[PDB]
């Protein structure tokens, strides 16, 4: 078996290898990359997502989210308070302010220490989940707005034709902005490109060990666990690397820099934080190997996780028994 310790793998495709997205994903899996839950892909040196970022300040963040924490430094939840709209130029100036900017630090490890020590004491503002793309339409390779759709993958593998669409989302981050522990909707893949700015640190649990993270989460967030059988779908819980190590949970970490892709694999739990002002683009995707994970994915029926139009069809086709109760949660 390839990559039996489930290490995060880093790939350096040539421009020739960068032509066929599906083929490259299947290659990475042939090398065991999925066992980690996360891989890094460094694009060929000749490739570019777009010519410049010089004109992005006019994008609107309609609903910036203030991420307010509760708990202790290593075990906390976050709630998202909605704020007034602001442009990306306004948000960048806020991120660079004395109140919100990245502190002085020695290197990524010192910064990671400072994040886990101090995150809970601040409420950074995250411009998350903004439909749109920053890839130039002329970028033909690994353009996250031109990928084959999940509905077309389900049709090709299973014959069934369903409604729904599959589009990217932009994320504008600042120091301490945080993504809670989660897998993707319907345990899909994700791909994330860091267009610009400061890094993003990721933590990941191997898919084969995801249930160990779930059992710890039930112990650490026991009222949330009684409220919902899949409360990590709410995307609010944080657990630090120190706490994961104290509880024997297998995990890995890696820092993504501007210009780099990350792929998350089906049922790869991940969490992380931004080092400073940045912009990422991400989208979900499927391969044939996902189908079985989609059939088995947990679902939030408490009603909190409240997810897309397109996920309806996935549930209806892959999980017809759940259909009914999951749509009672979503209506
Ligand atoms: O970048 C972020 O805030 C969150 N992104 C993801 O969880 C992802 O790409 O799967
Ligand atoms: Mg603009
Ligand atoms: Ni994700
Ligand atoms: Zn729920």
């Amino acid at each position: 078996a390839q990559n039996p310790n489930c290490n995060i793998m880093i790939f350096h495709p040539t421009k020739e290898e960068f032509n066929d997205f599906d083929k490259y994903i299947a290659y990475m899996e042939s090398q065991g990359a999925h066992r980690a839950g996360l891989a890094k892909i460094i694009p060929p040196k000749e490739w570019k997502a777009r010519e410049t970022y010089d004109n992005i300040s006019e994008i609107l963040i309609a609903t910036p989210l203030q991420q307010v924490a509760s708990g202790r430094a290593g075990v906390f939840t976050q709630y998202h308070k909605k704020k007034k709209a602001m442009t990306v130029g306004e948000y960048r100036h806020l991120a660079n302010s004395k109140k919100y900017q990245t502190p002085p630090h020695q290197n990524f490890e010192d910064l990671e220490r400072k994040y886990w020590k101090n995150r809970i004491y601040n409420s950074p503002i995250y411009g998350a989940d903004i439909s749109g793309s920053l890839f130039d339409e002329n970028t033909k390779q690994w353009n996250l707005g031109h990928l084959g759709t999940i509905q077309d993958l389900l049709e090709k593998e299973c014959g069934v034709v369903i409604e729904g669409v599959n589009t990217p989302y932009l994320y504008f981050g600042m120091w301490k902005t945080t993504f809670a522990w989660h897998t993707e909707d319907m345990d899909l893949y994700s791909i994330n490109y860091l267009h610009l700015g400061e890094p993003k640190t990721w933590y990941v649990v191997p898919p084969e060990h995801g249930q160990r993270l779930e059992r710890l989460a039930r112990e650490l967030f026991p009222g949330s666990s009684r409220g919902c059988g899949a409360f990590l779908r709410h995307k609010v819980a944080l657990i630090s690397p120190t706490v994961l190590k104290e509880n024997g949970i297998p995990f890995n970490r890696i820092t993504q820099e501007a210009g780099e892709f990350m792929v998350t694999f089906p049922y790869g739990y991940h969490a992380g934080f931004n080092h400073g002002f940045n912009c990422a683009e991400a989208i979900n995707f499927a391969t044939p190997r996902w189908i079985d994970y989609g059939k088995m994915a947990s679902q939030c029926s408490c009603g909190e996780a409240r997810v897309t139009f397109s996920m309806d069809a996935f549930v209806r086709i892959l999980q017809p028994e759940r259909y009914d109760l999951w749509k009672r949660g979503q209506d």
